[PDB]
């Protein structure tokens, strides 16, 4: 067994948002089985970003997430080998970042490499304006498909001024060798910001994660 | 209380996809606050239908969805005055669906009355083809705006031979008279198909549906 | 022989828009190989429109696009038998529209029928607000599938405040009886609004419309 | 008066597309005011790239377009400064990619830093089973916008059978100094594939771009 019940991480991603360049790095840690984690993260370059932080937030950890028994997790299953993982998100204003990230497995810690591009953020808009408050709780949709995993999302941004700031989330999980897939299932997330200096150079977050079968299933 | 814990309904749909013209015609039934309801439809003009009965089932009633004391029940509070909604669905394989739909209360009895109009789905599609098998569980994400209810879900009809098709719905619930609104919550639906003659001009359905708030909440 | 040099057009349109329903009836006239038509257009019911007229305005004559010897005119040898259209524009701040169309000669004039659907549009925005100031002249991208032609342009509405509020077309053609495909080419098209009352129930229109290769081949 | 009848370029590319690394490095040269231009590349690292090479090609030089006199040529007037630009394509069968690019002026010669990141192809697809062969000419339209200049394609990739793989192109055209920005316009193009190797390690490709206005004004 590879994946203990308290496991660290380590995580550095290089981005671009509208132009501006940045690197953040961070430290993680959690338990795998009981669903949450904790991560530390510090700008390192480009700093302090134009932008919202939390477009950068869902993107610093797939073995945390509480799976029950009959469902195989195939996040879990990718180790020690290697998991990478892409993702697409659509802001309703215009906005499309896409992902990409490489993750290992290395002394018994894991290794995360991200790369973020976002573009086509309105100037004026509540991502470059920092006009956003946080996510709200979500429910993602997987399904096995190509020999992968893939997860959708409608997920949305809480706004000062009143209202919500709507993303759309398409992920793929691939492990390195493919792995047992699970059926078509659901996995509910909540990720808060529990801690960050005046202009989001340190920030600390924490995710509560548990995968699970369709309530009327 | 003019939602009464057994109610009926009427159901008139006026349709075309891809350039064929088509009526059908429905009776139903179900209790409104246990979040139940069947119907019973029958195809009175362009049958047989050249396509997937399965885009047509959720369109055939908003009354019958499951709340809990506290999660304003905008739907049922509409009436007696009235009720419309509509609704586009992304296919992925670039077929869209846009569907309007008129409700009122006429004598304890609900009368409906659907437009719908599908454009590109492709010749060799599981739409055109008849190669779905019925839809799979689904979860809406709802939240208010411009004074009305807005819902999102990703859902997918199981494939025949195996695997998933993928559908984005983007529904607007419009009360004739703005009633109380609820905030950011989810509504967990199952609709099966539960009679049909060989070439799907009689069907009978099944549905579920249930709102409740997000289980980290 | 069924194509003269000069042909008429009676267009009919039976449309709802955020939950509001309407019926309009129109005559029209042009010259089908020199690439030029007028319609006048009149609301018969739902009117005065609480939306722009622009949004109606290009669903509102395919046989009248001008094409050179060497690129096969589907839409005009599709007659006398029959032709019908259909088309999904979506709008920049998330309005949906689906149409359908039935194209007929009938005593050497066609009749159109037409039926609109839109969905999703902001209360505060420049539809609902009619603060649209006509159609920038566009160029749409034909190329032929499944038996069928179709098409995608990239399409702008002028705002009264300055500015631009863009829409995505994209337009599938269907002849009744399988005709001459032409391959990868463009159609150039400029409506413009050449009378109207003010609430807009007595609409004149003139559109001019080009086929062509693209100009570097 | 920076940018001579004759200029050259440098041009070094970090990109990923389903997981896979690669790094790709090239020399072009071309007439600016002509609108022509030509760019000899090869991969650095990653090689050979299990995909399509024809989604690479458009990201390899908006000073080589050709405007007229009464149109501001936006890209050329940067220079100096410095420019940068941001693109999107979106893929008919669910692929998308953030693109990034900077561009600098140093000596007489042009610097292009490009960043890529594509997502979400299926492994089946003409992408990554390299059956793609060459782009369709297209036609851009620009607008300004928010201080910079956007541009939107319906472009086509040619498919060994006989068919076309649909690519939607979102650019975002952004000067480090905010220069004079055009009108509503177009701008065609054409690139073309002029020498490879085998596995398409070495690649030399050939465009031609002038920008107009549409041919109805």
């Amino acid at each position: 067994n590879v994946i203990k019940e308290f496991m660290r991480f380590k995580v550095r991603m290089e981005g671009t948002v509208n132009g501006h360049e940045f690197e953040i790095e961070g430290e993680g840690e959690g338990r795998p089985y009981e669903g949450h984690n904790t991560v530390k993260l510090k700008v390192t370059k480009g700093g302090p970003l134009p932008f919202a932080w939390d477009i950068l937030s869902p993107q610093f950890s797939m073995v945390y997430v509480k799976h029950p028994a009959d469902i195989p997790d195939y996040k879990k299953l990718s180790f020690p080998e290697g998991f990478k993982w892409e993702r697409v998100m659509n802001f309703e204003d215009g906005g499309v970042v896409t992902v990409t990230q490489d993750s290992s497995l290395q002394d018994g810690c894991f290794i995360y490499k991200v790369k973020f591009i976002g573009v086509n953020f309105p100037s004026d808009g509540p991502v470059m304006q920092k006009k956003t408050m946080g996510w709200e709780a979500s429910t993602e949709r997987l399904y096995p498909r190509d020999g992968v995993l893939k997860g959708e999302i409608h997920k949305a941004l809480k706004l000062k001024d009143g209202g919500h700031y709507l993303v759309e989330f398409k992920s793929i999980y691939m492990a390195k060798k493919p792995v047992q897939l699970p059926g078509y299932y659901y996995v509910d997330s909540k990720l808060d910001i529990t801690s960050h200096n005046e202009d989001y150079t340190i920030v600390e977050q924490y995710e509560r994660t548990e995968g699970r079968h369709h309530l009327f299933l």
